[PDB]
DNA sequence: CCTTCTGGGGAATTTTAAACCGGCGATTTTGGGGAAAAAATAATCGGCCTTGACAGCTGCACAGTAAGAGAATTATGCAGTGCTGCCATAACCATGAGTGATAACACTGCGGCCAACT
């Protein structure tokens, strides 16, 4: 977690590398289950559809 | 002309079939304890599938508001000086109490002297 949110290292084979001279003996699967959540969240590309009321709704832009 | 046979009906009795209720024998069910197996859940492992990025880099422009940095100005608090009055302290004498001092013995610290090694 010190790595990832002070050295901005996100790459789990690097983190699994130096870890397993720590000690860690384990696959990285867990690593990257843990690791998800803390990575950014990619934009979607599914776009809602709204259709406003009569006399409700306006737009302005530059 | 008469006698005997037979048939119907009411009452008494007997037997067998059916239904209920109780008693007896058997299985089931509930509870607790111990062992074994199945399944569920969580964690860990390997690997396949798919795609993002790497391609010079990001600083600037405009919009509005607010903050702040520097300089000039103003307000105020401290300080300085003079004169007068009041309170504190200090100086002396007396008496009591505490501590520094003095005597004596014992233990320890420091300086002078002797010897051993290089
Ligand atoms: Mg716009």
């Amino acid at each position: 977690q010190k790595r990832m949110l002070e050295d901005g290292v996100f790459n789990s084979e690097k983190l699994f590398f130096e870890i397993r001279q720590q000690g860690y003996t384990g696959g990285k699967t867990i690593l990257k289950d843990y690791m998800k959540p803390f990575r950014e969240t990619a934009k979607k590309k599914y776009t809602v559809r709204y259709e406003t009321l009569p006399g409700e709704q306006m737009q302005v832009d530059w």
